[PDB]
């Protein structure tokens, strides 16, 4: 019944989300950067565990690339009911060392992406009277973080987008929500030297452990569900207690 | 497998929560005020739709009454894995007309209740390394509301409790979360003259409709689930967009 | 012109506030617990420093005690234009060890006090079309703290109260705001071993120092000023960057 | 002693800020868009009112434009101690109708500007151990607004930036804070038909009036003061009670 698009859906958190949405019964489409050569290996690996996906290349930072990609998906698969804006990078540098190139890379990939991917899907969801849009932020959007003037600006901006869009289209049966994960067990975090995990990262987390990508995926699946229609404009923290407010 | 206690579990939101938790597979125990004569009619109605509950009388405002009630439940049913602090009243009056009697009734029933019900269950959850505590607040805790200096103080206080407890026991596998519903279709809200619903209440809600108690129950069930262990110290808004922050 | 009441005004943060408001041109009245035998000492000290204050015994936990104190202040000094609810205590214990006595002491002194002290002064403020109420909270109300389910509940509750009352009387030229301080250099904190200050306290504060009570008092003075009339229902953090949201 | 830069300083809120900081004893420099031909008129007016300012053309959306402007200000006037990022625009359109041009105009002018203007002044502030950065947001960043997915994204983004930068430099005596105004009596708003003010704007504001630009400027002056050094990473609401959280 529902068709879901997950940007950056073939790796890390993206992948957990795509798998969970698939297992919830949705038809899942993922997007990947043109530079990523693994979409055929990934679709075969996924077919081997018995999950059928589609996959499209896009540059989420480029408006026309996104309009095109979404047109193809609607042609080939069908109308988008669910969108998870998960694509995003970091270019961590203190403000004193941060240059315009790396400011821009983060704002364009992480926040412009939200406009570029969301605009082409909304009119259909409004026209059918049902939609779910989930913007994947970060605890560092809420809290701030050293070396992340760019990343926290983009991720906090994403929730400003969430709120305004939510107000525009709530009455038509479309929800818009932000999810802000803390530290997860993914390739970037798990490569940290063990002593830094144990003496720097884990002490910041009351739960005393990393989050699993599958846990965050379960929350995204709840928000995309039929009975989550009264939750809109929210920012849901899934962070082990690392930050509360 | 899990045993859940829902205060005020036999009516309004309480009941939706108890039903949903039952249908999720939990063994559900409800509490009711000694003044409520309907526990036998309710348990029969519930048995008729095929749900097995237990029900205990308690005064959530009284510490010893709660310790006793929880002892009986542990004796008769077994150890408490899940607690939903849902009991709560309103005594709405502007501060200028509000007297100490009605200030107290709300603070004692709505906030002291959280201490009184939660304290006797925590040591077991910590000892087994698993627990879920869900505190049911209100959008008026976040936003404030005219005539609710007492109610918003109690409901905002509940989330202060949530945060501190969450920090104390996160490392032992126990989560503590607040849920803040907006306007729901329950007997108090549905009795409002139709014109007031249409010209005063609904215009405050971007979704353009009341929430269902079952919707809030679905969110509580998500928080009590096995895969919601990385969400703790949160306050999740389920309000149709009525308030965002 | 303005007459200000500062509960707990003879010591710690309350002192700094009383001093600052005096020096801003207000006539300052303080309250103290009837079992505090330091009033003559504090007045003598203040007089030798050139400041004139009135000091009245009150039990802020007791509604009639507060009502009678304010009536006396209105007879002997004049109508109250400014109230700063600064009185409050701690009784820190984890929930597993916290007894009802110590839950209650903190809820009644810290939260019931806002109702007890604020109710007898609001009508006047409203009738004259001008007033300032400032509720002194804590960073621990925003973030929670181990050992402070009682304190965080009371201090978060205070801000619930702030919001609801602000909505009730904003139209009449009365403002109500919360101030949430972090770690301050009061006698209590500056008596923490230097060692614990360096390894446990200061690392929580990006500013790398304790706040001065004078600095918090400058903020209260700002909120009590004639030009702060458009700030209402807010919770202003003054914590050296210890918590942000 | 202190040298202050106020972007957008010749009109509206920026004007009130520039005036207030001047009157607080600071040496105030303003910036304006190079296509604004009003600088001589504004200086003449200010001079006749007894205030002396310097005004420099800048494109806040352009990184090199801002870097060269600050270098000129440092040569002709002196090192910048205070920066108020007040410049910003609106291009209101619902997402369904919003084009990339108008997304971009607002992200670049409102959000990239904080990076462009703040980066060239931070090192100085850090080297001397004193600085104040104030980012002017909006109530619509906190709450979202119909037609403002772009504006809310930029203004919420600004506060993301505030938090991360505050964490980076708090240890060096530099503060970074956001101020979020509600409806203000600027030329634009006071030109809304009286009719729309009464039925559409004022009912959103518990205070029952528009804010004065002077009132917001008094808050900025407070944050820029010597005694506000322990306030950092905050977002202070000045909205007549329009939004609370
Ligand atoms: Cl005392
Ligand atoms: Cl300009």
């Amino acid at each position: 019944k529902r068709i879901a698009v997950v940007t950056g859906g073939m790796g890390g958190l993206g992948e957990a989300v795509s798998i969970r949405l698939n297992d919830a019964g949705h038809r899942v489409v993922v997007t990947y950067s043109p530079n990523n050569t693994g979409a055929d290996r990934w679709l075969t690996e996924m077919h081997a565990a018995g999950r059928e996906f589609h996959a499209y290349p896009v540059d989420v930072a480029d408006h026309d690339s996104c309009q095109q990609c979404i047109e193809k998906i609607v042609r080939d698969v069908g109308p988008v009911d669910i969108l998870v804006n998960n694509a995003g990078i970091t270019r961590d540098m203190t403000l004193r060392k941060l240059d315009k190139v790396n400011w821009d890379a983060v704002i364009r990939t992480n926040l412009d992406s939200v406009f570029n991917m969301t605009k082409p899907v909304c009119d259909g969801m409004v026209e059918r009277g049902w939609g779910r849009i989930v913007n994947i932020s970060s605890v560092n959007g809420s809290k701030g973080s050293v070396g992340q003037t760019n990343y926290a600006a983009a991720k906090a901006g994403m929730h400003g987008f969430t709120k305004s869009l939510a107000l525009e289209i709530a009455r038509k049966g479309v929800t818009v929500n932000t999810v802000s994960p803390g530290y997860l067990a993914t390739k970037m975090v798990t490569a940290i030297p063990q002593d830094i995990l144990d003496t720097k990262i884990l002490p910041q987390i009351p739960a005393g452990r990393l989050g699993k990508p599958e846990e965050v995926a379960a929350l995204v699946a709840y928000l995309c569900s039929e009975e989550a229609g009264f939750v809109t404009g929210s920012n849901i923290a899934i962070n082990g207690g690392q930050h509360m407010h």
